[PDB]
């Protein structure tokens, strides 16, 4: 059960869920697998806030285990897109996607919690079929593992030969070594 | 859950679910598996914008694997049909289905994110029984077939025996791909 | 558990088992659904027989509610290959396959008990995938469908015309009326 | 069903959920299995009673019998990055992450009902696949152990050697064992 | 479905649920299977009521088959600590955890229904895993045997090895015999 | 669903549910199989409508196929508490359960539809181990089965030897059938 | 249950399985699913067929809907293997496997009989994982449809580019087909 | 059914199975995943033909998808342990345990059919339980691929360090492939 | 099917299986899982051969991943009952049961083969009921586990604190580093 | 697969099975459940040799968990009816019945191996029905306890209260505590 919260407005008293209340604060929640419908839920809080406020920065708090990558990638192109810098920040863990998303935030805006655990993997899919059929799903997951190499290039400021060797296989980067790697930029301690 | 959220008007603040808000602003989400149930939900949708102001365009966010020709050709139908122009965007993916709709949009407005991709094959089904029976449901879904074929052609612009080869098999296109190939008019990388 | 029935040769006492020694006879059993298993069991019967003797008749009992075509199609052409006539015998019920094989025993050797009873209807098919796919398979089982109706024809004499008639859903025939419509030539009624 | 309690305050008379009216005091309740989506619930609250008034001390009512690391790892950071010191209180049980999140608790302000049992184990988990991938997995899970028992040494304040040798196995604290052993400061049997 | 009721309150008139009118009353209902869910609600419940009015009493109404020990202990240990005495009353049956509740009651506020029926039987648990760690978790089960027969033991009043003895296999108590045995104190026949 | 009504009444216009706006009319339905659950919701309601007036009478309306013992007894025991009289009335049908609640009615105000049935029949029940466990089991039973037939007795008026050779197997009552044995004290036909 | 049949052979009477009784004849039935121990054991049956005799030609009769491919390429590499040459036969269906199987026999010595229809499609096949492994089995299944096309060149005679073109999808054959096709050299109608 | 092939010798003919009669050829047939019970069969084989013949080659047919490890060592030590030198032909394919015991038989007495196709890859495993467990089986599981690639590099010829490159992936080879690795010898092109 | 073998002896010839065959020269086959009907197969095998000659040695194959104790425990007593020395061979791999009965072979007659595996653990078990029932099974598999540790000590000559250390979790042994720790006291690598 | 065996008479070599061979030396295994069907076949077996040889010991060799009662009263009644001393043995295990049916066994002639184990316990049943056919049933399985405890005083010597006591719940005993308990007489530690 989700609970209320009450806030104080010059209206009067109002109420709201937990989750809409950290929404009026520019925070967006990205929880659990990705996937179709919770990536468009996700794509339009970016465009609310955009409208409501094109100047401030908006958040997002990824805790999740992976998922699609066409989902995935309605995020990444929708935070590339509005003008708000979106900061990232890990809580718990974050995996192939979820690390995508968190390394794809805007620079100097990333963020990481101490105790978290950060997975990158190459892309995994499957087709059951004819050959012809086998050569053209076969050419079309390579080229989104070329894709997605060259944009975690980019954001990490890594070589894209580095990447590949180590995206190759899976590879779990904690809270300092992503700063290292460059996935994220600083960690938060305590605050300040 | 669905994320409650905050309008200010004259008569005083008004709470609007996050995606009845953008209904507001003329954007429709398409989302999943084409049924029609949803089909008719999208429909709806677009009647009630047309009386609202048939002048302003409608925004038809699409992110769908595809699904049901019946269900998907109701909204080609209503979009046709309607004063208004229906601007097509394409998030993650637009697959067969996806991809008829997104390039049914009207002329200039259909766009593309960056990182979507966008892909179109053949019509598939099956039938089981007698000879008679399937001699008339291999007929039918023959029709069906040219009929969506000529209507691609119409809208993508290249001509019906080139659309025939190429939809023979699965074909993924890219968002700068489907530029050439007609699917789409313009990428939007960035807000300017 | 099948029963073992001693037979008595100049040599000495024989142990065979109730289908064994029946196919001494020149007596071969067609019982249950016709699969390839089956089917190519009683080809090998047929062709054992026909090297033992190839002049003297051979017996079929036909028991079955039908089954596939391409097994059927076997022991159709080993029947008509061979040159030892194959007496077709109807026992309880003959259905599609049981009955293309019933009229295709040797002209004036085909029998069918008093209370037993003939289907016959056209063929049963099926195909899910792709439209191109679609129109192949349903092709393929037209070309069944008027193969077997003009060996049909051929073996009760009828017109192709009244067999397409008549096999478009399925028909009932019984013990006289098959001997009307061509498909056997006479009913055993007692031992003479 | 969850019942609906009257608050009465100076505007006027609300209704609020018996979940809700006590997270108005800077009560969460964590309850059940740990996952992703009941701890960003847990991390959403800390950080709105943090907002409201971050010197006051929030509590966290602890009756779980574990979970995931991951999602226990986000309350723990939450717990440790917000300013206010958080309160845990043990009732009924406290599992490997139920006691982790209890003795993560502030200096003091730690406490247990007397009949409650508390357990500490090393971390579950496996991997099907390649040796190599293997290899991988294992190494992981080594260093969460490792990072978890350091952890535990730091708060229960036992050597890091002693909490290897009672984690190695299933361990169950009453609590005024957990008292000894440093989990928890002290023991709520009445009210004083 | 649960129905609403209507209270005639100074301010007005407000709807409450039928369970929610009753929590207004200082009643709360424990039926069903014991589980730390349903556990954590009654534990809110009591501690909302306390700080209503601590003088007076809380009434608890039991008709539930057992479940859970530690489920339980939150619920007794919440009991004991809150300064309120807490009436329990037995209403159908009264199981192990039931009728440890029951008897956990205020002296001379335990009451009972003459029909009512009552079970107290000793702990039940199982492991599978190694010869080690199954010795682990039976000195715990036998353990919080001990610890259950000695705070039954309190409140009915009999000696500790008599409640073993009772115990050690399922005892079945009517509402006079537990009187006399000490797990309620009256029975409640008809209103005076 | 279950259809709203509206009272258009002085004090302004209450919605309700159709089930809480007969409550509010004293009218408690008993539909289903009896559990816990529903059974404790029966007793809020007894309780509830006690408050307003005790003087008024209280309706039950039975149309159960009967249900568990210890559920049952819990509505027994609050009607024969409770001051107002509980008057029954059978609709459909009154098994074992349902019939020992329709006779426990005060007497007077126990009433039957004319082509209702009523059935009673003694207690079932099972148990699974070994043979010391299953005599405290079957003398358990067989004292609820003692005890049930007693009160049967005492409502019906007939003697304990009559009902218990009438219980020993299922035996089907109609309305007339059970005015004369003393379930209930009249029919109600038609509206006078 | 297959029937008994008796050879008189210099010794006397003996007995064999019908299965049996053919192979001394040097006859192999292939039918059903082509897999590894099915497979298995007709290359043990010609090796020991070679062993007999040398130089005397053998017969494979063919009815199944094909198989997987290894299995069938130890079949095909014993037939091109061994000295005698062995003659391939077509009953009731020939698939991908049956029909490449059909096709290798010695030139000349491949019949097919009237009825008989032939199916030829390229390999299937799918897998799971990786965008790495994905590549490698890929590249495999590719490499296996290149090789099979090749032989089926050889065998048939027709043109390498010809044979791509029908192996794209399912193409069936009827006997007469099969012989402009190359696939056999004569139709077996009729013994005399 | 397996069939029966008679055996004529100076004592008389005799009647053997077709797998026994190759047996006394030497001729052993390792079809099917690898488990323990065949390959126990197997090794019972190998014992056998040493005692008759202690000098005389032993021939071992590999079609097998792979299986489990610990069956295979038993086989290859097995071959090892014993004087006749076991000559390896693979016909289908050979994989990881497959084309291990293929390169283990005898130098210059290891085959290949023309259309097989070998695969070798590292082990396969997996565990679930605590940390501590899951070290050791990794250990175990990872000596087993270091001791496997020892090996395979003294059959084959090539340095344990291309051995370790080559199979940290599924690697596929065709016949010719295999020889120029040093997995087999020679291609049994023709008898001749 | 398991292979016949033919047996040259001066009466004549004897047709045996593969197994029954080496049974006569005192080699007995543990193979699988050991249950209560396998074990109690090789009991009878074991009686059997010391009837026929009570001072030949005895081999005993063992390739199993281990199983019940009890099944274990009737074959140790009997190989230490009879007089016949039982050579015990571990092929392929050694489980708890399949070790202990290995190591429990003659002194200077158990052997292993080189790339076999020997694993020892604790025994496993549980149990669901009752607290006082737990304590009995659970002292039970206690004293087994003493007992079993108590015999593993004697054959392999290390110290009881040792084993206890050892057995703990699951230990993975060479054959190596078997032959050191007592349990195997040579490995026979080559006939010669 | 049970092995073959042959034994050298007089008149010539015979064959036997492993089983059968044991069964003329008057051995008979008691192995797995003890149901109807295998109950049946011991007693023809103690049959058949009480014919065969009325005064020559017979030996009953039990490895069993347990299982019905009906069936082993049938064995035990067979035992006592036959003049014939029943020499009992256990190995492995022997559960209630197996033990009831090892102390059934010859006064002086019952032995256990040295690691064996014994376990005793009352009946279990359970029957689910009206509370009438649950006192039959009841009383019925408490009649089975009370005889089976009749009999065990009898073999074992033990006084019957003191059985009464033990069989409350499962008894462990070993090979020597046996002894004490006059279960069994003698430890088969060697053949000596």
């Amino acid at each position: 059960l989700v609970p209320m919260v009450i806030e104080q407005t010059s209206r009067g008293e109002r109420s709201f869920d937990i989750y809409s209340r950290l929404l009026k604060e520019r925070v967006i929640f990205l929880t659990g697998q990705v996937e179709d419908h919770m990536a468009n839920l996700i794509v339009a809080q970016m465009l609310f806030l955009e409208a409501e406020n094109p100047e401030k920065d908006i958040y997002l708090y990824i805790n999740s285990p992976g998922g699609v990558i066409t989902a995935g990638m309605s995020i990444y192109d929708t935070m590339q897109f509005i003008k708000p810098d979106v900061s990232t920040i890990c809580m718990g863990q974050a995996a192939s996607m979820g690390a995508f998303l968190l390394t794809a935030g805007a620079k100097g805006k990333r963020f990481c919690l101490p105790n978290s655990r950060v997975m990158i993997h190459q892309p995994l899919g499957g087709y059951q079929g004819q050959a012809t059929d086998i050569e053209i799903h076969a050419r079309e997951i390579l080229k989104v593992k070329g894709r997605m190499n060259e944009l975690m290039a980019l954001h990490t400021g890594q070589s894209l030969e580095q990447i590949e060797r180590d995206t190759e296989r899976d590879r779990f980067l904690s809270a300092p070594e992503a700063v290292e790697y460059g996935l994220v930029d600083s960690i938060l301690t305590h605050r300040n």
